[PDB]
């Protein structure tokens, strides 16, 4: 139905620090014959579940340094790969990927696995999408760990969530250009640019899912959706703001990668005001957009903060 391709399994043979066993679902409702990959780590009977959402242009490999810390605390960790990314299947046409298409998969996943007592861990697209999930079923969400992310609202209601698209030239403009223009997109090169501390090995794990451009339709569409917000995304994101400001009563932990040109402090302080009860942020000076590459410190501090209220 949805024409999609699948990454050969040998592409992930030599992954660095990725000893997690795959789990798949190819029976989600709305996603017929599409196989989704996700990690299920720690005790599968734990009370607490960390749902780790990744963004553009990565996969669950991004949470590889946080996963073990959350699991050792006694929690179950779910880290799904969105369709078009990591080990999940990849639809071939960019038109298949929409805000709701990826949002509905997350609601499908959550219902399917029956996740409860969720600690939402988001960043980037993990957050554009994931911050709109709680209002759908408030009872399954109990905590949030938010790294550089915001809501894809309209420019008027929140200019801070729209300004970064145009300025500065070396921020989101550069980012989108690097991703949607090359006809020969090398994700290892892109990642080493955007996450200067990655080793060669780690950079190649980010390119691992895409043997050639025919596999990167989802990678291509995400930046375009930051640029061109459809009505449903706007409506839903706008309504999530209200949920965070007035309905949210859980615990929150915010961490900012201070070197981020995209969603750094001019985006995160405003986000911090809209999230009821959000405490002071943990500013990580050396981290850029991929805060998770400095993930062990974030996981440990968040658990620390969470223990001093539970
Ligand atoms: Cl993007």
């Amino acid at each position: 139905m949805i024409n999609a391709i699948r990454t050969p399994d040998q592409r992930f043979s030599n992954l660095d620090q990725y000893p997690f066993s795959p789990n798949y679902l190819d029976d989600l409702p709305g996603y017929p014959g599409l196989r989704a990959h996700y990690l299920d780590e720690g005790n599968s009977d734990a009370e607490d579940v960390f749902l780790c959402l990744h963004g553009e242009p990565t996969w669950s490999y991004l949470y590889r340094k946080m996963i073990p810390v959350f699991a050792e605390s006694g929690a179950r960790v779910i880290a799904p790969d969105f369709f078009g990314f990591g080990k999940s299947d990849k639809p071939v046409d960019e038109e298949d990927y929409t805000f709701e298409f990826h949002r509905n998969f997350l609601l499908a996943l959550i219902e399917r696995l029956d996740l409860r007592n969720i600690t939402l861990v988001v960043q980037d697209w993990g957050g554009f999408l994931g911050l709109t999930l709680p209002m759908a079923d408030p009872s399954r969400f109990k905590r949030l760990i938010i790294m550089n992310a915001c809501l894809m609202t309209d420019p008027v209601t929140q200019p801070a969530f729209s300004a970064f698209v145009t300025q500065p030239a070396d921020g989101f403009t550069a980012w989108k250009y690097d991703l949607v223009t090359p006809s020969d997109l090398r994700l290892d090169q892109f990642m080493k640019r955007w996450a200067p501390t990655l080793t060669e090995a780690e950079a190649s794990a980010y390119a691992a899912p895409f043997p050639d451009t025919s596999y990167q339709a989802g990678v291509r569409k995400f930046p375009k959706m930051v640029a061109q917000r459809d009505q449903a995304c706007i409506d839903i994101s706008t309504e999530a703001i209200s949920f965070w400001q007035n309905d949210w009563n859980g615990q929150t932990f915010m961490a900012i990668g201070m070197k981020d040109k995209l969603l750094g402090p001019d985006v995160m302080y405003p986000m911090k005001a809209l999230i009821n009860g959000c405490p002071e942020p943990l500013e990580i000076a050396d981290a850029g957009h991929f805060v998770q590459e400095f993930g062990e410190q974030v996981a440990r501090e968040a658990l620390k903060h969470f223990a001093e209220t539970e």
